[PDB]
């Protein structure tokens, strides 16, 4: 079940991995990051390993996969937070419960962006007492999206008159998607944590 | 993966299936609604066969079991709710954030007893009189007192914030509703639809 590029847990279900520079998944990383934030430097890229949290995601993905039956349902999006929530989304994931109203609402779920450069925002990745930002690099279930409204608690139905077959996510534009919603627990996998500073 | 009890589903994913009356398992339902329930009439027992949801809840029991080191995680409770919420429910289970009062924290709330899940306010009638209740896998763990305002279960001891309570209830004692804060903690396996 758990992937074979993971460090041995020996029997441990959970660990945060440091990456060493010049490695393909560090430089992958640090690429997609610098794409859109060359302003920033990184300090450091943890690869999280949570057994529970990916066996979760795993079902709902292949879950998905069959639903949907096309295969592209998977995007890897950023989401800035505080330095008091790390802790709890490494452990536990995405908490729609817990999330901030976003500046711009299509819904009330757990927001990813495309580029770093939004997570990068001090009013997602706030800065903590000694300057370190920090953004999750994540694998989400967008799946079927369609633009979102801020009423939204769930997806929206796809068709009317069949109000429980649901898009799997929302976006702001479906043209030219910048953020996703996501409504549901175990959607969301968080693979990397970004720490960073100006 | 799919219990042995339920019905074939033609390789479909999702079902309802009407429960003959007078058959074994229909009668274990019955009598867990009756028990407090004996003045409704019941019109009919289904049991929800969700392939996807079973699968979601099934790996959370699992992780739980590892978690807590022993198998004594779930309870059979009751949810009422109005006719509206059904197809919902049946399709996607429970759901924190569609949510009556939230005094033991904002999350699903399940009945002990069938007959507070009776209640109008919960399992409101329909134009014709008929009420739903929801019998109900749930995770139940190991549980605390509950208090408004939570959105997850308190930590086990605040010297490790991250490893929490699997739910809370209103009494730790002498339990008579659980609130869990997580999809997938609660299988809905019976609609019992019944009319006072
Ligand atoms: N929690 C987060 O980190 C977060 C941050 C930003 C975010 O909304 C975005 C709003 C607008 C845009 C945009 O106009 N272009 N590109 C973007 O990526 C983008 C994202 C959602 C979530
Ligand atoms: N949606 C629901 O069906 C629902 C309904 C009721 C409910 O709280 C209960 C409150 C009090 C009591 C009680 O005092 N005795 N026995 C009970 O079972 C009980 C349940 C939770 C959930």
């Amino acid at each position: 079940n758990l992937p074979e590029h993971w460090t041995d847990m020996n029997h441990q279900l959970f660990c945060m991995v440091q990456l060493e520079p010049g490695q393909s998944e560090y430089n992958t990383i640090k690429d997609k990051f610098t794409r859109t934030c060359s302003s920033y430097a990184i300090e450091k890229i943890e690869r999280i390993q949570n057994a529970f949290l990916w066996q979760s995601y795993q079902v709902k993905k292949r879950q998905m996969d069959i639903k949907n039956d096309h295969k592209n349902n998977e995007r890897l999006l950023f989401h800035g937070t505080d330095a008091d929530s790390v802790p709890y989304v490494n452990q536990h994931g995405f908490n729609r419960s817990c999330a901030g109203k976003n500046a711009v609402s299509y819904g009330k779920g757990t927001y990813f962006a495309v580029d770093a450069s939004y997570s990068a925002k001090d009013t997602y990745s706030k800065p903590d007492s000694n300057g370190r930002k920090h953004m999750y690099v994540v694998r989400v279930l967008t799946g079927v999206f369609t633009k979102g409204r801020a009423g939204l608690v769930t997806p929206p139905p796809k068709n009317p008159h069949n109000p429980t077959d649901l898009f799997d996510s929302v976006t702001n534009n479906t043209r030219s998607p910048k953020l996703f919603v996501v409504f549901f627990d175990n959607q969301a996998y968080p693979e990397y944590l970004i720490t960073f500073t100006a």
